[PDB]
């Protein structure tokens, strides 16, 4: 199979946010525009038959829009490397800063996966992180009320595996790009898959706000913009 990834360091894996559903940003140590017509090596590294086939499944939806494919690999060093380690959260690296990261590091983390996942869980986050994977940045509505979070919590959550944050690291990474209002389209979208979900788990209102589960009509047309045939 594939040749093993350096260990994640389990300890640095920050606990007691269990149910805590959230996509990181992530930035390598330091365009992302994939070539047109691209077929992306994809390695799964663990992750049991199951969820990697479920992955595999809902990766390649994206395929049907734009002009990308994804081939997964099991031999050399794929261009994508993906991991399932519990607890880190769910992330990917913009488009081809994937190329920008060392062999023995991961490209992608899905960090809540199991065999009793949803098939609508599983089509939400695998497809929002290979829009990542594309190039896609979160969408964000910036509610009109502020986000109420839970500042202890956040510092708390990003200190760990793998961003490392500090406190300042926080602020001008999560808060500072997150009191605006973000997108990659003219309209925004509700309904765009790569909404940025906000977890009760760092808020203290219970307030949360949710990703939509499938493609949109505008994530479909834009991403066939970015990548056509
Ligand atoms: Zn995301």
């Amino acid at each position: 199979g594939l040749k093993e990834l350096r260990a994640v360091p389990k300890a640095d894996i920050v606990s007691g946010f269990e149910g805590a559903k959230v996509c990181k940003d992530v930035y390598p140590k330091g365009s992302t525009k994939w070539p047109n017509g691209s077929v992306i090596t994809v390695g799964l590294y663990g992750g049991t038959p199951y969820v990697r086939s479920k992955v595999k499944q809902y990766a390649q939806e994206w395929s049907n829009y734009a002009n990308i494919t994804f081939n997964f690999v099991e031999s050399g060093t794929p261009q994508i490397r993906v991991t399932f380690t519990q607890g880190a959260g769910s992330y990917s690296y913009l488009g081809t800063q994937a190329l920008s990261i060392p062999s023995n590091e991961e490209t992608m983390n899905f960090g809540w996966f199991d065999d009793s996942t949803s098939d609508t869980e599983f089509s939400r986050t695998v497809i929002h992180e290979f829009g990542h994977a594309l190039g896609m940045i979160h969408e964000h509505q910036h509610p009109l009320t502020n986000i109420p979070w839970d500042k202890n919590k956040v510092y708390a959550y990003y200190a760990g595996y793998p961003n490392y944050w500090s406190k300042k690291d926080v602020d001008n990474n999560l808060f500072a790009t997150y009191s605006t209002t973000q997108t990659q389209y003219s309209a925004y979208d509700t309904q765009s898959i790569m909404h940025y979900s906000i977890s009760s788990a760092l808020t203290t209102n219970g307030f949360s706000v949710g990703n939509n589960s499938v493609l949109s009509a505008t994530d479909k047309q834009f991403i066939a913009t970015v990548y056509p045939r």
